[PDB]
């Protein structure tokens, strides 16, 4: 008993009781630190002016919450410490992920010979600050398949009204913790629970394009790196084109991770040619570069020029990105083995479908047959045959209806031998008469779209308004016809 | 519900007017559901960004 | 007020969410001066949370409702049990079969 | 075969598979692509023969292959049919592996090591692989590769145009 | 406070080595973790990071202890159930089979 009351004081006394760390409120400073120290994502940048602001100009400081989500290793979790530094604030993080018992976010109820108080108290007890910056991360995949849900824990943190007397077992005391900035990652929303997720404000970092995807290759990866390696400028020169290279071929992902770790081993193996290597000053090339990482790991861009009967280029916005799923059907047995009857050609769905992408499937099926009588009234080819399809899996669930209009242009397509257009992508979802439906995603689908090459985009009229949201390259060379009614596709589609 | 951001904000009347039409337009184009959450979520996103152009 | 003293009562509201169903029992709260206490009970299914457990067990602590007595220090507060609708019921034990034992008019009263 | 193949002369009714080896799932997607463009390809090809369209057929693909790379195998099945619809022993010890497309593009497959070092000691001689897997064919251990000739193809009609010469 | 309450094992560690700079080869990490307590992975980290460790202090000696020149390294059979935070802290190196000319080069050899 003596040992428990010793730990237990030691740990009421520890904590702060109204230590406050100092903010700083130079916009003209924290402007700097952060262009600086990052790339791109000017929404949260702003944001973040939005909110020294407010606190600046509201008097005395305060806390907040916020979650950002989006593909990993897109420097999630480095802006969040970078932010931490700006701020002035001490900073914190811990994992959530796949976690079940709150006893780590709750400690214990200390009769237990193991208990400790919960990890948050552990980082008042180090990060002296009353209102430290805490980085919870990757909520959305927190475990919950035990019976008892940590995320009502979780509920019973974030929420501010509770949270000024938010109550630990470890010790038994109400405990504010309003000052304190929450933060955390998701590379999908809708797996958090609901109502955390009404709770909170949403913020979606991008995929980084090639170009500028170069530019913080060459000020934050290879400096750091290579200061991390202890080589020097003097030893490591790399041109950009080889860094071109690795990404053409040798990496193919929206993230800055498997990027970072080829160049740190291409800067290690440099480093290692360097301590015994006749060389003392590197000067990668890109026929060197075979030396250091090997053959490519990728050489085609797409899986080739499309055939013309049965193939469709399509979007998708895949849980990891964005892609370019085919969508690919077949005649399935002769035509005309009786030309006289009448038993309607089946289909055959493929592709591990969940059903409402099957129905929807049929729904395409259906309005395309429709509109195949409707102007082409002669032709018979879909009505007496039979078919098999396959759209390959990878997109998100939500997403597995926009694939209806690609699916439509498939067979018709077929059903013409027309080929479609050199690299068109399109997507969305249709509504049985042609009138085409808003999609969700649509800024990964046009990073991937650029990165294969594709220049005359097709979409719903109705998203416009996010298309024009985009960065003044990205939209180069992309020829966007926006259309409401898919005849107007089938104008397009078929010159 | 203006008024009690704009007291979470601290900013004041004479600084920040909403003319009723924008309200109505925010309400029947920018947002729709029976309940008006997401409505209080815009108001507030108007007002700090208000303060932010004001600082 | 034709009758002395204070009553208990039960009620349910429900409609969409983000009417103000919540706020606005603070603000009953406030009105008839009853003290206020929130308690979310979507998903529970420990259902000894709501009954403590039998104080001969290590790590014991009575349930939640005598947290909040304790917090309250008063006889009447106004509880606010929050989205009933989703407790957990499942095959370790539903706690909303002793929910009733709570609920039920008579029987609270022991 | 399972049936007589002349039991309808001008019966319109298909050419019924009957799978077995205690397929999972992902095996019957593939095996069902893999017939249809079995059945393409011979429609294309030999488009007087009609075997596969009009004969009802067992077939076994034994289990034991790792459930992932269970789709790899396919390949093999196009030929399995394909010999038997237009009646060729298949040449000699020509093992071949590698996932397929509608249109016959095979598509890169792993764990190459395991399958190389498995099929060295079998007496294959003429292995035929992705040509979009012919790089990891040149990370093996030379010894492997000695002996035992490679191809590397990308459309599967010049896999047909090798093994039946 | 307790009875023969030898400093834990890294401390035996030292001593068997008589120097600050062993080559201390934690193994088995995988499937290390989920304890009454939860984990000491914690405690483990603050070992693994160089500030924290730099004053490394046992409940058994009142003296922070530096270790800096420790090398620390670790084994797993796989690297996914590992808790992340230490996963982070380190790196990982696959490991493969053996070649069956040359498995018995190495039954030849011990
Ligand atoms: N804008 C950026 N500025 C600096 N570094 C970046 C940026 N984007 C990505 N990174 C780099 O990506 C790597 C990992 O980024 P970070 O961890 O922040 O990604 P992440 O999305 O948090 O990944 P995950 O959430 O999946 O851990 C870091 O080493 C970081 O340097
Ligand atoms: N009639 C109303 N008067 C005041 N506020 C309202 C009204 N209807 C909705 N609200 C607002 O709706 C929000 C949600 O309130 P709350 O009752 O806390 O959530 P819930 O809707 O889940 O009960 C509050 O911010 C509140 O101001
Ligand atoms: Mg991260």
């Amino acid at each position: 008993e003596f040992n428990v009351t010793r730990n237990y004081l030691d740990w009421l006394t520890s904590i702060p009781w109204g230590k406050y760390s100092n903010e700083n409120l130079d916009l003209a400073r924290a402007q700097a630190v952060l262009e600086e120290d990052h790339y791109g994502m000017e929404d949260v940048k702003k944001r973040i002016l939005e909110f020294i602001a407010v606190s600046q100009l509201r008097g005395s400081t305060q806390g907040k919450i916020l979650c950002f989500y989006g593909p990993p290793g897109v420097g999630k979790t480095s802006i969040a410490r970078s932010i931490a530094r700006a701020l002035n604030r001490e900073y914190f993080r811990f994992s959530v992920g796949g976690m079940t018992d709150v006893a780590e976010i709750k400690g214990h109820r200390r009769t237990y010979v193991g208990a400790m108080p919960g990890k948050i108290i552990q980082c008042l007890k180090k990060t002296k600050t009353e209102n430290p910056l805490i980085l919870i991360d990757e909520v959305d995949k927190i475990g919950r398949g035990y019976q008892g849900d940590p995320s009502s824990a979780l509920l019973e943190l974030l929420d501010p009204e509770q949270n000024a007397n938010f109550l630990d077992h470890y010790l038994d005391v109400p405990v504010d913790l309003s000052k304190v900035l929450f933060i955390c990652t998701a590379n999908v929303t809708d797996t958090i629970p609901e109502p955390l997720r009404d709770r909170m404000e949403m913020i979606n970092v991008s995929g980084y394009v090639a170009q500028e995807k170069l530019a913080i290759a060459e000020r934050y990866l290879v400096p750091q790196a290579r200061a991390l390696c202890g080589l020097d400028e003097s030893k490591a020169k790399l041109s950009s084109d080889v860094l071109t290279l690795l990404i053409k071929q040798y990496c193919r992902e929206s993230g800055v991770r498997n990027l970072q770790k080829q160049v740190e081993k291409v800067l290690r193996k440099s480093a290692y040619k360097i301590v015994s290597g006749e060389a003392e000053s590197v000067e990668v090339t890109p026929e060197n570069l075979q030396d250091f990482v090997g053959k490519p790991v990728f050489t085609v861009e797409r899986m080739y020029d499309v055939t013309p009967p049965g193939v469709v280029m399509g979007l998708a916005w895949t849980a990891m990105g964005g892609s370019t799923l085919f969508v690919e059907t077949s005649l399935r047995r002769p035509q005309d083995k009786d030309a006289k009857g009448d038993k309607d050609g089946s289909l055959e769905v493929t592709g591990q479908l969940g059903e409402v992408m099957k129905e929807s499937a049929r729904i395409a099926y259906t309005f395309a047959r429709a509109f195949l009588m409707q102007h082409a009234p002669a032709n018979d080819y879909l009505v007496t045959s039979h078919i098999h399809l396959h759209v390959p899996e990878g997109a998100t669930p939500k997403d597995g209806p926009s694939a209806g209009c690609t699916i439509v242009t498939a067979l018709l397509s077929l059903a013409m031998g027309r080929p479609v257009r050199q690299n068109l992508a399109m997507t969305g979802e249709v509504s049985l008469t042609g009138k085409i439906l808003p999609v969700g995603g649509i800024k990964e689908k046009t990073i991937a779209a650029k990165r294969a090459g594709v220049t005359c985009i097709v979409l719903p009229a109705e998203n416009k308004k996010d298309f024009y949201d985009l960065a003044a390259f990205i939209t180069e060379g992309l020829e966007v016809h926006f259309v409401e009614h898919y005849r107007e596709i089938f104008d397009i589609a078929f010159p």
